[PDB]
């Protein structure tokens, strides 16, 4: 119940997901910024046992049936839960480059989702 | 099957990867350190059409039938292939944690793959 | 001018801080958590001349004359000036480890200073 | 002098480091790519007293008498001495952006360095 549902991050961007009995996150993410169009597939994982937030992860790969910007995004963080709950995470954007540029392909960054 | 196959981090865990023609990446992961026994599940998304690396991310959470650490890894990486094939990544790990332990949840690393 | 004062993190740690006109910053960092007591000293660079915020970042070694923490931050970021002065950082927290845990040797997280 | 000494990175750059004996590190960073043309000062801090890896922390604001990236790169890691001295890092390279472009500012690496 926790983690499925609808969220947002602080740029707009739009993430559906559905968290598994087996600890499988899927859905689509609705991306705000960058090169994206459209809604992209994710998948991820997530602790479904529980003791603390629930630590989880998800990866997007920027690719849907409308655009290819060759990268993709991976989210690592953990869902809270309560009044306000709210998935505060850290991800790692890689770009597939050259080898003469992969020393500077990965961005880092923090979103905080919040439920809608 | 650039991607598909087993390879191994600097550490000897080892990843059992299926890449989807559609841009699914799932398996099954093998550490060989951390607080964990077992195989656990992983999940993640490719550049299914790339350009010069391959752009790709997995997540795993840590918890499998004989335990749970209640964290979870995403990796996010580029895929080289050639003769001498690599996996270079970079991953956040996050730990479940209270909101006061919040702010050092998180450990950032990089993992090589390759296929010996 | 903009640099030079005091800033406060949203954990209620003081950075004290003074930007030289030949690019250097230099003050004291004193810490709300960790394994500190006292201020530390601070040594960082800025780009005396931006164009946009201005790319900053500083490195602490948690030892002072009472306490050892065997670890080192580096916060990296920009200052954003006008009503509300900030300094948004990524930071690295790096301890000393044998080789055996080097793996898990460094944190990442971020931080969010607030002039006062 | 473990420390002290002229370090390599994987790129080539050049990293020319003095540590003191309070736990201060000087030098000149040459760097070997990006938008960079000569040396450029660095300073940082590093564990004085290190109980087994040397945490050490370095600054580099790429503004020179000849140019101006409008960025900095904090480098985090350890030192491990013996007879193939390395330091291991971890680091962020932050642009001076807009607040617009602010989500996609920092740059996350690695380097190796080594004596040779
Ligand atoms: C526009 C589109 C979504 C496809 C796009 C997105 C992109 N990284 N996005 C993100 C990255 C990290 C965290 C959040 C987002 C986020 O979107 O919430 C990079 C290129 C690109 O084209
Ligand atoms: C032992 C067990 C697997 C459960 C476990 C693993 C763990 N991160 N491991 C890794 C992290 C980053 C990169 C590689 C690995 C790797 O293992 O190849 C952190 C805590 C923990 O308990
Ligand atoms: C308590 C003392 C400060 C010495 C301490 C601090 C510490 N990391 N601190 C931080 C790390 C990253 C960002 C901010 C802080 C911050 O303090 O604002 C780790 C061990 C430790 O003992
Ligand atoms: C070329 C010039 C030096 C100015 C420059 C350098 C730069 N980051 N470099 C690095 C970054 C991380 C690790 C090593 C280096 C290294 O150079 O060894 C980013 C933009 C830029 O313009």
């Amino acid at each position: 119940a926790g983690i499925t549902g609808t969220w947002y991050n602080q740029l707009g961007s739009t993430f559906i997901v559905t968290a598994g009995a087996d600890g499988a996150l899927t859905g689509t993410y609705e991306s705000a910024v960058g090169n994206a169009e459209s809604r992209y597939v994710l998948t991820g994982r997530y602790d479904s046992a529980p003791a603390s937030g629930t630590a989880l992860g998800w990866t997007v790969a920027w690719k849907n049936n409308y655009r290819n910007a060759h990268s993709a995004t991976t989210w690592s963080g953990q869902y809270v839960g309560g009044a306000e709950a709210r998935i505060n995470t850290q991800w790692l954007l890689t770009s597939g480059t050259t080898e003469a540029n992969a020393w500077k392909s990965t961005l880092v960054g923090h979103d905080t989702f919040t439920k809608v």
